[PDB]
């Protein structure tokens, strides 16, 4: 489960000083469950702001789409415009990629004129990076975040 | 009311592309309130990571300490030493303060080492900074972080 993972890299990094990145709770109406407007993970990695979301599929072909809404991907957009550290961490076909938001926006941003409303495989492949996993951190995006920003 | 106000304050940074800062929901565990490990402000603004806490007090010549919490605090020093822009936001006495992350750590540190869990009138019309109040951001925390570090 990716959210159990990243909550003990996450905690990896907080505990070791490399980082100080959170999940943001489930919003309630007070009592009922909310849509949250933003990502759900923030935070800070060398003086700049790490906003990103996370899903996993164990669809064998395609990550669908819809496992994002269009409040998330709104706020990446403007947190983009605010030259932010945005993107995306999906768990799929027996890997964990790293997807940068500009990215994400290309195959949001099409899937109405065709019904594209999966990344095949070969698609995210092509796009996006593979996070190392380990035993600790779990899984390790800040390195890619150093690799690509630093 | 500053949280009214600090929403409002958001949204309009938000609309005009000035900054992306949040409050954060407050956690929840069938209906009990829990207390949070971190600060309930943070967002982004000119590619820094921005994080802060805003409390008010009716109180006349003091504001108590322990509107804050420890839990709190660390995750602000946590900011700091990762080169964040991190504050808090006081209404009392009146006026709207901006207080450095720095100076309340001063006064918090001393606190319980000998007696003194207030900040006085007096002692934070030295350390911190009045805000602007307007129609527009309704509370102008921006314009002050631009002074102070851009």
């Amino acid at each position: 489960t990716l959210e159990d993972d990243l909550n003990e890299t996450n905690k990896y990094y907080l505990t070791n000083q490399i980082a100080v990145i959170h999940k943001k709770p489930t919003p309630v109406q007070i009592a009922y469950f909310k849509q949250s407007s933003t990502t759900d993970y923030n935070g800070i990695y060398k003086g700049r702001y790490i906003d990103f979301e996370a899903k996993e599929t164990k669809n064998k072909t395609s990550f669908p789409l819809q496992n994002f809404h269009d409040h998330q991907i709104e706020h990446m957009k403007q947190v983009k415009a605010q030259d932010g550290i945005c993107f995306v961490i999906i768990s799929a076909f027996d890997q964990v990629y790293f997807l940068e938001a500009d990215k994400l926006f290309y195959f949001w941003d099409r899937k109405e004129k065709n019904g594209r409303k999966s990344i095949r495989k070969d698609e995210l492949e092509e796009t996006a990076y593979p996070i190392s996993l380990g035993y600790a951190p779990r899984i390790d995006y800040i390195s890619i975040i150093e690799q690509l920003y630093f």
